[PDB]
């Protein structure tokens, strides 16, 4: 299991791009399935600073995620987070996302969409404020860069 799990993990990282592709992982979810994950990331890492620097962004794209309480430990196994893929999930609302306020705030790029949150007017908004070193959200520049050096 754990070795399974450990081979899943190493075929999803990307060295280059500092990436973790955790997209669509019922094709190969669960808050407890998604903390066991979260778990080995962290015990492969002696130094968290090594792992902060190798694991730069994340993918869970195309998960079914209902809530960010889903996959909530990514915020605390990785709080340096960069990049942030969420899309092609079903976020329906910014509740759906609220219990990751006051995390990820070294975030600088997240995607929602196809989420339906993304139609609702406050979303951008609410999403910039919410998130402190955000510069992109799906694509679109929220933040300049001298912005984001300030906020």
């Amino acid at each position: 299991t754990k070795q399974k799990l450990t081979s899943c993990l190493a075929r999803r990282y990307n060295a280059e791009q500092k990436l973790l592709d955790l997209s669509a992982l019922g094709t190969d979810l669960a808050e407890k399935s998604f903390k066991a994950l979260m778990h080995l990331v962290s015990n492969e890492y002696k130094d968290p600073e090594q792992k902060n620097e190798a694991i730069q962004a994340v993918s869970l794209a195309r998960n079914d995620i209902l809530d960010v309480g889903q996959v909530y430990s990514l915020a605390v196994t990785l709080p340096r987070l960069r990049r942030l893929d969420l899309s092609g999930n079903n976020l329906e609302n910014l509740s759906k996302i609220s219990k990751w306020q006051q995390e990820f705030r070294f975030l600088e790029e997240l995607h929602l969409t196809g989420n339906p949150v993304t139609t609702l007017p406050n979303y951008a908004t609410e999403i910039k404020k919410w998130f402190p070193s955000l510069q992109i959200l799906d694509g679109q520049q929220i933040r300049t860069p001298q912005e984001a050096a300030e906020s």
